[PDB]
């Protein structure tokens, strides 16, 4: 009916956060020896990432390995810096722990069974508007948390940083680095010359990317839209040229307006989190009852039961 009732942290969310905490605690010490490899998730980037079983617990996790040599007590420091990922947000990927072994940093995260939205994009081709509404909500809230707690620089909001799962959860994985770009840049115009204003830009660029199915600078221009429905050069383009936009006709005017407000070049004019939270796209999005899990499971060929 017209119930519209959950909470600030819908008790389910609150419960899932508690459950995760408890499980993280009963895992205990994290030794290379306790990990049976299941598969190789999205690899490469800074380092390969593996899906693994942790024999003691019987938990599936995502373990990311970065190669870095030296291990002189100050490592238990480098590890302590990583221990700052030990975040309590529904819009932030869970962290189990981190260790060193065999000249290799391990960072063990919660297994998100839908993977990253860059990988979903490849299976989907395009990600539809109602799904990107829910994505938008999760990202905005995730930034809100980070801004009102971690004061963390984050780094970027890209599809590769947005993980999803068959429970319909959407979490940022972008986690910072102190670690002592081929055609695509998500850098705001202002930072090509910190704060959330840069992240609002990236999210806006990423929504266009996921909506059209293609990194949108330079614009498809040459029809492509009719069909569909270097770094240095690109940077001056982002600074000099006008921001991207969704094509018309295909996307709601609400949706076009929302992304338009994220991709205003001047950050003083560009929308802040508070305005996004009450934009009509978001209001409509929040009221829509979207079967995100079913969309997602079908798209990537995940067996639900
Ligand atoms: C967080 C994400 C990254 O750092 C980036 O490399 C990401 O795109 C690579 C994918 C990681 C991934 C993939 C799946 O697919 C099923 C599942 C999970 O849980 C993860 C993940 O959380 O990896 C963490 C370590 C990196």
């Amino acid at each position: 009916q017209k119930k519209l009732e959950e909470l600030e942290l819908d008790e389910q969310q609150r419960k899932r956060l508690e459950a995760f905490l408890t499980q993280k605690q009963k895992v205990g010490e994290l030794k290379d020896d306790d990990f049976e490899k299941i598969s190789e998730l999205g690899a490469g980037n800074g380092g390969v990432v593996f899906k693994v079983s942790h024999k003691p617990s019987g938990l599936v996790m995502a373990r990311k390995l970065i190669h870095l040599e030296i291990k002189p007590a100050i490592r238990n420091q480098i590890i302590r810096e990583l221990q700052v990922l030990h975040c309590n947000s529904p819009y932030i990927v869970g962290f189990y722990g981190a260790f060193y072994s065999d000249g290799e940093i391990s960072i063990c995260m919660e297994h998100m069974d839908g993977g990253s939205l860059d990988q979903v994009l490849k299976k989907a081709g395009r990600i539809p508007e109602q799904i990107l509404g829910k994505v938008s909500i999760a990202v905005i809230k995730g930034l809100t948390y980070l801004r009102e707690k971690h004061k963390i620089m984050h780094r970027d909001v890209k599809p590769s940083n947005i993980l999803v799962n068959s429970r319909g959860e959407i979490k940022l994985c972008d986690f910072g680095v102190s670690g002592q770009v081929g055609t695509r840049s998500y850098m705001s115009p202002e930072r090509l010359q910190y704060s959330v204003q840069s992240d609002i830009w990236s999210m806006g660029l990423s929504l266009v990317e996921m909506a059209v199915g293609r990194y949108p600078i330079p614009p498809p221009d040459a029809k492509e839209l009719e069909l569909m429905f270097a770094i240095f050069e690109l940077l001056d383009y982002i600074v000099n040229e006008p921001p991207p936009k969704l094509p018309s006709g295909v996307f709601s005017l609400e949706f076009q307006d929302f992304v338009n407000k994220c991709l205003i070049k001047n950050p003083a004019e560009r929308a802040d989190l508070k305005q996004l939270m009450v934009h009509a796209f978001i209001k409509r999005s929040d009221a829509e009852e979207v079967d995100f899990a079913g969309w997602l499971c079908s798209t990537i060929g995940l067996n639900q039961p």
